């Protein structure tokens, strides 16, 4: 199987006067490139995919794939949809833009079944040919792909590499990886993202990168290198911000903080995403005096 | 302010061959009239809105509008979003194709803070001047409407009049009307119709309704009329069906049941939503043999 | 059956330099009896039976018979534990002292099946003669009296006649009461003692009533005699002590308030539990402002 | 500080005839030992010590010491209660009766807050000069020691060293190694073995290890050298029968399991535990033939 693993950041989108600030977008993908990380992933959670337009989903995608032109970095572009049509209408428009991959939450509000769930993804991942990574968030879809189902839709279809896991649930990567070791487990969360890569995963779809992509991206390859003594350095010394970026929900935190240290211009969010307490941004401006963040 | 309560149902949308049965749309529609209901809810959760488009949204209220013309039967359109532009847009569309109020549900899967649910719903109120009614189901969206939000935005706005309960969390409907006995509570929880109602709740909002509207209807107005010994007689009566229609995820049961029942052509969802499993529509066939289905 | 209902109150121990206050206990007691209480529940949960010896089971329960001697109200005694042979010997135990009947906590800590509670509770039932209350608190005791094993203890049982829910699931007192609509349902969580009541529920075993024991009586015999208005009302002035009073895990706020209101001489409890957050003390002080304390 | 780590075993207790079959009970710690288990727990959870007498207790307590002399196997003894007082004095005896330390689990049912927490534990660790490991296991007893309290406890209490975690919870893992990494992270949950290891946890105290002692050593000996492949390898094979293993509550299926293998005589419980299922009495049999089970 065709597979995008490594060290990847789930994108933030800036506005700028209620637009997409599209030159921000340009330049903070090329500060993830010079800092070492694998592939980049437009419009997912992190960059508010839900209260995007088409057509800047369109243009996040196509800033993404044009910077990452000419480099190592892939595109794994977020293309899920609570409606089957809707998402095999955008993993073909993600793959007609060039994007390498996709990445696909799972359907959100309707709950569908584990044979649905199953439905679903054949019905991605028929209708594309570049590889699928699934995307299992319980917390924020109320529904969860079992492991079986995960299991099913990689043996059953070939652009379905693996998952991207957003459940507190070491567990359950357990089950996934001694049921079915070819499979590309992915971390989802950030805090947790060594003990899912010294069981095999091979990959992180991080927020914390946004701010910390060089830290992100170091812990990844030295985990990958089974130099497990130094990934678990980073993570622990990471574990405070990882914390910190969920004191409300992600990615009102890690928009403060990116603002705070001066990477985006305005602290902007669209409707229902707002500015946070006046105590979590104090918070979040205390927990980032510890970190060497990167400039451009 | 002005309110929608009594009985309601959460009509499903029937599909044939792919495309909305507007023709069975309007025979259901008729039947729930004909049986007593108070307001019909088009395009809610139980009509399966996350995979109908905007035309079709607006096709099904229009039919719901259409359907209720010279009767007391009012119209409450589902018109939420997690996106609040998207959100006021679709209320002021609702109230465009003659909605007598919208039903908002709370922003699924991107989790906004409670600060930004406020703000979510006051854009929505103030873009239209009928009945706002808040819908609040967790295990759906991921988030919670908290006791406080609902009162500050009911007090706030004058067009949000209540919110619709879905959180299996009768302490919270103590909550609700012990500190502003003024709002209308809405049970969105077929099997606990009676306790809402019992506490001063004015109402449901029912996936019941759809197969058994004379029962539904019986239950509310027997409470609303304080006769509450008639009331839970009924209540108690429909429990097991109340459960059996969610065996599956919500429109799955209920769907099966109208096919069962020869109320619907055919049993047809769109994907994610299938099929239940041959166990499970054995079982809902099984529960709904101790009840009396009324026809057309 | 023979039965134990009404307006009960989970008495606290009150301890003074680390023993019983017997004194204390007993005119704990007779303010409750002039207070319209029904019966008395000695060294329940809120009487801290975990760090009673059995000889200071034996003062309380014989002091609550004693004085209740001569009134129409009962002693339903705390007999439970999560050993089988221990628990029939509290049964044998408190009946020997004269208690009307025994409210027996389903075992905690070692998580018995559903088969291993019915087992429990019927040697329970046959080592005596007296009624048997059944009580699931599983956010306690980590499992769940499912409905299905309370309905078949209760009809194969003569002496099991109920079950004290606090458990925050009006959905499984419909359950309950729709399918053995014979059994006393008790509830067990004073902010929603209304609402189980106004479901067919036959009594309260509570908290609040230790502070507020006129208001607590007055609320079940308003519901008792289907005043539905009038229980509401005194359940939805009670909401906001009902709440702080578990601001921290009863029965440490309850002996806190007992105490602010000089209805004992020291805020003593038994370690694991102990005195409240200073900030948790102020909130509890202030709550109970708005309400009217009897005395002695 | 002293500490008691590596390869550990919940021994499971067995009866006969209803009495504690204590030859039974020290051939098994026997094979225990012979295995490369590097300490023993008589009488904790899964040697059902909710049952068992202060006497049966002792005596297995003084088995576990007797047969552990002369050999490096350790007796961490189980000596927990949710009254302090009586932990106090378990402890005091378990360390009169020779064991190197004692497994304390925190209060159940009774629910203490943090401070009650802190003081419980620190009397009990005032109270002897053996070792003293916590035991956070919240679907059990109703309440969760935060991260916060184990790091005081370990950090003002001399001989409390660190806590056996059964909570679900790589996150919680990563956040104690990380804040204090001097503890002694201890895995109470056989499927997590390895993720917790991987991540600087130094031992389990096993319910898998009763069936496969060899297997568990290995793979907590492979890990604790770093042989991480050989130590996750152990863990994904073990992952069927570690799950299994909890198909009903522990200590059902293990005794199950360690009857059908021929180890124990007589498949008995004490009430309010009780055999398993048919079905899952089959499960367990068919999952028991994919591994090598050591005799005598
Ligand atoms: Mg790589
Ligand atoms: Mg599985
Ligand atoms: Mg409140
Ligand atoms: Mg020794
Ligand atoms: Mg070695």
């Amino acid at each position: 199987k065709n597979i995008i693993i490594g060290a990847m950041t789930a994108l933030i989108t800036p506005f700028k006067n209620g637009k997409v600030d599209e030159q921000s977008y340009a330049r903070l993908i090329k500060r993830q490139i010079e800092n070492g990380i694998d592939a980049v992933v437009p419009v997912g959670t992190t960059g508010e995919s839900a209260t995007l337009t088409h057509e800047e989903k369109r243009t996040c995608i196509e800033i993404a794939v044009e910077t990452c032109k000419g480099t190592k970095v892939k595109v794994l572009a977020g293309a899920g949809s609570n409606a089957t049509h809707e998402a095999v209408g955008l993993a073909k428009f993600a793959k007609e833009h060039g994007a390498d991959g996709i990445l696909s939450v799972a359907p959100y509000y309707n709950k569908p079944t584990q044979q649905g769930l199953y439905e679903h993804y054949k019905a991605i991942a028929q209708s594309v040919d570049i590889p699928v990574l699934l995307y299992n968030v319980p917390g924020r879809t109320g529904c969860e792909i079992s492991t079986d189902t995960i299991i099913k839709l990689f043996r059953d279809c070939e652009n379905i590499y693996g998952v991207k896991e957003a459940s507190g649930n070491i567990d359950k990567c357990v089950d996934l990886l001694a049921h079915e070791p070819r499979m590309m487990l992915i971390s989802g969360e950030d805090a947790i993202n060594y003990p899912i890569l010294s069981n095999g995963g091979k990959g992180v779809i991080s927020v914390t990168s946004n701010l910390l992509p060089d830290m992100i991206s170091a812990l990844t390859h030295f985990a990958l290198d089974e130099n497990y003594k130094e990934a678990k350095k980073i993570n622990d010394e990471l574990y405070n911000i990882n914390k910190i970026l969920f004191c409300e929900s992600n990615p009102i935190p890690i928009k403060t903080a990116m603002y705070l240290a001066g990477l985006i211009e305005s602290l902007e969010f669209r409707l229902p995403l707002c500015s946070p307490s006046k105590e979590n941004f104090a918070k979040i401006e205390e927990v980032m005096k510890k970190y060497k963040i990167k400039g451009f």
